[PDB]
């Protein structure tokens, strides 16, 4: 027992229902169906109580505070790629759904229910090569985490452990034609799982035929720079290290080994986890970058798995009493045949037709003429009852007034700050931007190269080897028009797919933080006051000349770019991007 | 944050104040959820002969007449008997009023911390002063132990 | 029982001014507009081109010029010669292509999702829900306002941005109207 | 019978958790005039050229709640000195607080405040975590059958 | 944009609270409209010896 | 039609026409043998990266 790995250790999870069904499954149901469980003899005519939903919805809509719009972030360390022309990183991002709105349907239930993400087809789906940039991301669909219990979780979102844990959707049928994109598979994978029916099978859905796809599972790759010795012929030469130097360099003395990232290899045998079933026969898909990001929250409990947060259980048994008053009230009107009109109907009900027309002045039914009894008056003007008007339940629930609602508790304050933004803004912004796994520098398909170095110009490099002189621009010229006067046509350094690491490949700056930054946001957003921070002055107005243009991307107003830039003369302010305007003499 | 005299450090805490203090709430649970088993079982008792009839009585069939009664009774004479009282009632709703009010008052006390109109040297408290920086637990950037350095090339 | 009905009709209970009541239901709108466009413009098989993208008959005007001998250029002076749409020499590269096929022109020009207002000089002039008169002013801020209150563009008399700007004031040059030709003299 | 509805004590501390907004207290490396400010060329990039996008600012708060809930501890680290393609100075340290697992942990050493050298490192214990168990690959990997015996809570 | 449970599902309306949300207002309707026909002539009667 | 309910209208008179239901279109031009067997020489694509 080696290859088998974690599932035998994972059987204690999925064995049976135990307490992680009845207790947990209330997470997402509270908004739907009903409340009561064990209490005996529950009665009819109210089948959907709701009396949960008003709690969560509006406050789920109270998380909308997160546009956080600052873009095209320039790199302050050194030259970012292409500079002026690279502004379009967000090109396809902002247009449809994703972070702008679709986070609505994406996040959905987190505090109330389990949260995560769901499936995707391949990774980068756009067909046609072209000049522009591209951004494509996740598109999860439907609410498949209810019964899901998946354990490898000790830590956090960003952990370096097995990536995205394991991937299974509970049941998929349309997906039968969705994974048909592979090569001619026998189509019957026939898994056998036990989803408890308690042997009477209440619900009849038989769906089966599930698979799982991957190649590299927990691919373990470390620094491990040439650590071993040839002497004594030790086995287990597998490389290890912590810090590169330690012993420093024994090189110039001896021990020449020199092997770089070529390994005829054994890999960890956790395989398509199952006892007797494995395939692992020639399949390759990209590598695991896995931009798909299921999110998993945090709350208190001993350790391992959890009974996760919900706030509604204060009211549930404040609900039950609003349901039980209909057990004490609506039933008794049915328990009362309303009035039985007998005071001395000795003859019971005769002459039934006197109930036809219901007027009949001569009622009768009354004579006395009986055995020896005596005169015993009776005063049932209250009938016979011990009537109790619900005085107790009222105040019993008056202490529970706010506590049977007990929500929308947030955003209470006079005005401005100290308001309704709690950690859930930064935690669900952790559901947004906090993923470190996407980044930039990933090299898999060809998105990687920009100019590419042309993979040619070496053959043309001979011009600088030409003898005699080397001279810069002389002898005027007229028709030249646009720039790039080209004879040498020579550059330096190199151009390749990636920039390596922590040079040029950085992604997104700052963190959760201020909504105001260095680009020309003054403009139209001030709610209360207006101005007075920068009054007039003689240099002041020649300072504000270039400031206030709001263009972003306009059309009719673009003549701004001209400015005075023809002749720099006595201003020469920005010294801008494109030389094309300023280079004439 | 723990104070101690005896070798077992005892907490100093908030929520433990009212724990049993507001068991005064469970006294509504000690009546309607528990001893409600005193259930009314209200019987108008005057002339249903003996109470045991055929099942028709409490099933509420469309046949109206409820008459069970005929009387020639035991021999006493010239005297009534009055069942009127029947079973029980809700419990003396007075003395329970202020208990919950005191608990809730102690609760609105803990909502008073550094209370201001607003601003005016705002709401910094003990827990901020103690919790302000783990950056100063992270103070380390070679602050005492210096190792890593630029070293241009 | 009244306390039950008050719960369901509440969406984003708010005071006034900013911090609005937008819900996910509002976003059905551009789910519907996207339910239009990408069902149309995302496929252009035939008609973008007016007449077969030029009908490609006019290329026959290319007959004699590419011959290595000298080609006639440099009109002598001229005054009214500048008018648009004439064809004699016709120096132009290739021609426009229909449908989508290989190079650029496939899919372009959709909306910018965001708050209520737009900009064609609009959230410049927005104001509304936040007070009034947010525009700062300065001495040469009126050269920003030599555009003045011009708003609606193509209209008949808001057209002042073009004709009134068309000749005498070109020493400024901040304008960029839509006008086809101009040049000539004073 | 029917119990577990009580709860309802929570909101009192829900005000005490939400101060996090001011928890950042932004300040960055104020130099002095007694050192050499001419060496400040790198300083302006401290928050920039090494760690720039940083999630751990929320990890402070994970400790902030459990603080008022119970004691606040500290946990494991992965060395910030990383990766490949060596570069310039680029140093800032990190720690990410986890949730609890301090419950039955018993410490007697000092347990007040530590600015300076003090006791180095003494005791770390967790009951029924997983974490870096199967991740042993890059550390030692000989046998690891040791596994002391305790009375599990 | 709504929630989900399984497969595709019974539609959740805002009317799910309004079904019985009207509750027992209708019970005051029980004492008036047609049920006086159920009551046989509220009888003001005493000392009517007319046989 | 729940056969006990008195309602009159039965007949309908209108229809509709299906077009695409689980109908798969494929292009998948690349990556198979030039000469020797040409078995299943045309089939769908998985990764677009490189050969």
């Amino acid at each position: 027992e080696s290859i088998l790995s974690r599932f035998d250790a994972d059987w204690t999870a999925s064995d049976e229902a135990r307490r992680e069904a009845k207790n947990d499954l209330f997470f997402s149901r509270v908004s739907q169906w009903d409340d009561w469980l064990s209490q005996y003899t529950t009665l009819q005519y109210r089948g959907q109580f709701d009396v949960v939903r008003p709690v969560v919805r509006k406050l789920v809509s109270e998380m909308r505070q997160n546009p956080i719009d600052v873009l095209y972030r320039p790199k302050d360390g050194a030259r970012p790629d292409a500079a002026d022309v690279l502004m379009g990183m967000y090109r396809t991002d902002m247009r449809h759904n994703t972070a702008k709105i679709a986070v609505n349907i994406a996040v959905r239930e987190q505090i109330e229910a389990g949260v995560g993400a769901w499936r995707l087809v391949t990774d980068y789906e756009d067909q046609s090569p072209t000049s522009n940039n591209q951004v494509i991301r996740r598109e999860p669909i439907h609410s498949a985490c209810s019964h899901v219990i998946w354990d490898s979780n000790s830590k956090l979102m960003d952990k370096s452990d097995a990536r995205h844990c394991t991937v299974i959707h509970s049941m998929s049928q349309n997906g039968w034609e969705d994974f048909a994109e592979k090569y001619d598979l026998d189509a019957d994978d026939i898994p056998s799982f036990q989803n408890p029916n308690d042997w009477v099978f209440p619900w009849l859905t038989q769906d089966t035929i599930q698979i799982a796809e991957f190649y590299e599972v927990v691919e373990k790759k470390e620094t491990a720079f040439i650590y071993q010795d040839p002497v004594t012929g030790e086995p287990v030469s597998y490389f290890k290290r912590d810090i590169k130097d330690v012993i420093d360099d024994l090189a110039d003395s001896g021990f020449i080994k020199i092997a770089e990232r070529q390994i005829k290899r054994r890999r960890v045998y956790k395989s398509i986890i199952t006892c007797t079933a494995v395939l692992k026969d020639k399949q390759l898909i990209a590598g695991e970058h896995i931009p798909i990001v299921p999110v998993f929250g945090e709350w208190g409990f001993v350790e391992d798995k959890e009974v996760y947060e919900g706030v509604v259980r204060l009211t549930k048994d404040g609900q039950r009493l609003r349901n039980m008053i209909m057990s004490f009230n609506a039933d008794i009107v049915a328990r009362t045949p309303k009035k039985k009109p007998f005071f001395w109907p000795e003859q019971i009900a005769g002459f039934e037709h006197m109930y036809d027309g219901n007027d009949d002045y001569p009622y009768y039914l009354l004579n006395r003429t009986d055995e020896n009894s005596g005169d015993l008056p009776t005063q049932p003007l209250a009938y016979y009852e011990n009537p109790e008007v619900p005085q107790a339940n009222a105040y019993m629930l008056e202490a529970a007034t706010s506590a049977v609602k007990e929500v929308a508790t947030l955003g209470v304050d006079t005005e401005a700050v100290n308001g309704g933004q709690v950690a859930f803004d930064t935690v669900n912004q952790l559901n947004m931007r906090a993923d470190l796994e996407t980044y930039v520098f990933q090299d898999n398909l060809a998105t990687a190269m920009r100019r590419d170095g042309e993979i040619y110009q070496s053959i043309v490099n001979d011009i600088y080897d030409v003898p005699r002189n080397v001279t810069i621009t002389l002898e005027d010229g007229s028709e030249k028009d646009v720039q790039l006067m080209a004879e040498v046509v020579d550059l330096a350094t190199g151009e390749k797919q990636v920039l390596n690491d922590i040079r040029g490949r950085y992604e997104c700056y700052t963190d959760v933080g201020p909504s105001f930054q260095s680009m020309k946001q003054q403009n139209r957003a001030e709610i209360l006051e207006l101005l007075g921070k920068t009054p007039q002055g003689t240099p002041e107005y020649q300072l504000l000349l270039l400031q206030y243009f709001t263009l972003l991307d306009g059309k009719g107003v673009e003549m701004m770019r001209d400015y005075a830039n023809k002749q720099l003369i006595q201003m020469g302010v920005k010294k801008p991007e494109t030389p094309e305007e300023q280079q004439w003499l």
